[PDB]
């Protein structure tokens, strides 16, 4: 019971254009259910809440005082945030809050902080300083000044929770688009795989260099010009090195991580970005079922072993290589 033209709703949340599309005859009401679940989770987890009413806003408030009871969503997301900090090359840390709050890249008051300000917040970054109580469902930051930032895994977790709300309503065929996070469920009604736009990391969001046939997967796109600060004609993107305080700078311009779960595409993005085109390709080769497309600063495109010869390059300004 598939339609060719889907039920579709677009909003604009978290400063990003969100679109949900369901190709299932009769399942129109599931659009408002998906969006309700996005707005409910986004309100629980955000650290950009100017009112400071979030569950994370409260943990950050009681840093070095007392633990904070949290809902299951927040407790689960933080638990996964800590695990992704273990796997990394010391590259990923949900306690990067104080550094990300200082730069505040992509906000109206985005600035390049002085070296002295950056040196002040670095020693406060340690995921091992986050103690969770299971029997209490409390999260505690052990030292004053620590802050949580879940921005790196927030959209991935939300996309997976949107996908689960979808299948509880027996949706079979859908597209979830949360800016740089895309989930394609089932197939194009016409029977072919979904054609996923692989973002041009040198153009506004939606400009693509090529399509990638996928079905039942997440594509999480990162780029050096997605949300960036330009001070004195020098660019600073949002993926920061917790051990230096500055953005990661290598040959990578864009990466799209193809995974089963969108939270994993978000979760491995930082460590993958941190290691460079070739060091990051090898990092992806250690994850079964995870693959990636890298786009170098010289506009050369690289596939991981599981995606070789599958990506269809359609911008002639870009070339394929090994
Ligand atoms: N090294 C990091 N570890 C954890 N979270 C980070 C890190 N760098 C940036 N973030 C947060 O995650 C966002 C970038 O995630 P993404 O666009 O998925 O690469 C930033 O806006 C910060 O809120
Ligand atoms: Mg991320």
């Amino acid at each position: 019971k598939l339609m060719d033209q889907p039920y579709s709703k677009t909003d604009f949340l978290m400063g990003t254009v969100v679109t949900l599309k369901i190709y299932d005859k009769g399942k129109e009401d599931v659009l408002d259910k998906g969006f309700d679940r996005i707005k409910d989770l986004a309100a629980k987890i955000t650290t950009s809440d100017s009112e400071k009413t979030s569950e994370v806003d409260k943990i950050n408030e009681q840093a070095g005082k007392k633990p904070v009871k949290v809902s299951e969503d927040v407790y689960y997301l933080i638990q996964e945030g800590l695990k992704y900090s273990e796997n990394s090359g010391g590259s990923f840390d949900i306690t990067i809050g104080p550094l990300t709050s200082l730069w505040h890249i992509g906000f109206s008051d985005a600035r390049k902080p002085s070296q002295a300000e950056i040196d002040a917040v670095l020693p406060l970054i340690n995921y091992k300083d986050v103690k969770m109580n299971d029997k209490d469902q409390t999260v505690y930051l052990e030292k004053e000044g620590m802050e949580l930032d879940l921005g790196a895994i927030a959209k991935g977790f939300i996309t997976d929770e949107t996908l689960k709300v979808f299948k509880e309503n027996k949706v079979t065929t859908s597209i979830i688009d949360l800016g740089g996070n895309i989930y394609v469920q089932g197939n194009n009604p016409n029977g072919n795989k979904w054609n996923v736009g692989i973002q041009d990391p040198f153009s506004p969001r939606g400009s693509v260099i090529g399509k990638l046939p996928e079905s039942n997967m997440s594509i999480v796109t990162s780029g050096i010009y997605e949300r960036y600060l330009e001070v004195d004609g020098k660019t600073y993107h949002h993926i920061l090195d917790p051990k230096t305080g500055y953005p990661f700078d290598n040959d990578i311009a864009g990466v799209s991580i193809v995974s089963k779960k969108s939270i994993d595409g978000d979760g491995l993005s930082t460590a993958t970005f941190s290691k460079g085109i070739k060091g990051g390709m090898d990092y992806i080769e250690q994850f079964e079922g995870v693959d990636a497309i890298f786009i170098s600063k010289e506009k050369k495109v690289y596939e991981t072993s599981g995606l070789k010869g599958q990506f269809e390059l359609t911008d002639k300004d870009f070339q394929m290589d090994t």
